[PDB]
């Protein structure tokens, strides 16, 4: 059975994105998505795996300069990082 997962840094990044005035409704809308697995997701999100320092890990965006890095096994779904490009990758 695969867990649910909240980073640390993840609860944190979603009180910025909040304080920020972004949609979070697109964000949980998202995560509802991938709790429920919705394979694949929608092409509209640009899912794929990330490489290098992230690897093991996927990047979905919310929009264009908002994205959501996460981990997806069978036995895990973690939310690991959200917010922009910058901030997660720079």
């Amino acid at each position: 059975q695969r867990d649910i997962e909240y980073s640390g840094q993840f609860s944190k990044d979603v009180k910025l994105a909040q304080k920020r005035h972004k949609d979070m409704n697109k964000l949980k809308y998202l995560m509802t998505l991938l709790i429920n697995n919705t394979l694949p997701l929608p092409a509209v999100y640009k899912d794929h795996p990330l490489q290098s320092s992230w690897k093991g890990y996927r990047d979905a965006h919310v929009e264009p300069d908002w994205i959501l890095i996460y981990k997806l096994t069978d036995k895990l779904l973690r939310f690991e990082r959200t917010g922009t490009q910058a901030a997660l990758f720079g």
